[PDB]
């Protein structure tokens, strides 16, 4: 949560110049990428913790 919050804060601060392109997409992509790994890592067998 902290990493996501800092990333979004930095991206919004950078974008503050009247919509400077869209770095937020990268952040969003990052989340999706991470999510994909989780969606791949839950199918296998894992310890309960």
């Amino acid at each position: 949560q902290i990493a996501w919050s800092e990333n979004v804060e930095t991206a919004l601060s950078s974008m503050g110049g009247g919509g400077d392109a869209a770095p937020l997409h990268s952040v969003l992509s990052n989340v999706e990428v991470t999510l994909n790994v989780l969606a791949d890592s839950v199918l296998m067998e894992q310890p309960p913790l």
